[PDB]
């Protein structure tokens, strides 16, 4: 049993609620807040931009030590920071951008890294303004994800979507 509330069961281990994982992530304070991160932990907009705004721009201050250190990290890949008051640990995750022109092919490697821990609050990888299906993505990761996940989708329209279309 854990604290996540109001989710549509969606197979053994992926739920789904249309939510704002920035609120979600406040109230539940998760293990793992998955960020759609880019290689170079720049978190401009998005979910990124959202989750670092939450932080006080926390989050971005420790990414850019990360990266000062390690260098980019590779599309598909990840690594795992603080969570900052929204979460223990952020798991920052890169999906492919598609509007870099950038293998869909790597959105399943980059669902790998959540078979890592055992229960995760994530949104969807490669959507939004990384430009992907989020109907595809959200295939994938009920593909390939093991681990229990909860989806929070922002958009109330794409949330019904998803649901309905779902297969
Ligand atoms: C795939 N897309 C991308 C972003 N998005 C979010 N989902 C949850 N929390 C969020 N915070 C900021 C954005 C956002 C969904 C669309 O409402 C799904």
């Amino acid at each position: 049993v854990n604290s996540f509330s109001g989710y549509l069961k969606l197979t053994d281990n992926v739920y789904i609620k249309n939510a704002d994982i920035v609120e979600e992530a406040k109230k539940v304070k998760p293990t793992v807040v998955v960020n759609a991160a880019n290689v170079y932990l720049k978190h401009g907009g998005g979910v990124a931009g959202a989750l670092n705004k939450a932080t006080n721009n926390a989050m971005q201050v420790e990414s850019d030590d990360y990266i000062a250190t390690n260098g980019p990290l590779k599309v598909g890949g990840s690594c795992v920071l603080s969570g900052h008051n929204l979460a223990k640990h952020c798991l920052h995750v890169v999906g492919p951008n598609v509007n870099k022109g950038e293998d869909i092919q790597l959105l399943k490697s980059a669902y790998e890294n959540f078979n890592q821990h055992e229960v995760l609050l994530a949104p969807l990888l490669s959507a939004g303004i990384f430009g992907a299906d989020p109907i595809h993505s959200l295939r994938v990761c009920v593909d390939t994800v093991r681990t229990n996940v909860y989806l929070a989708v922002f958009d109330k329209n794409l949330y019904d979507k998803l649901v309905s279309s779902f297969l």
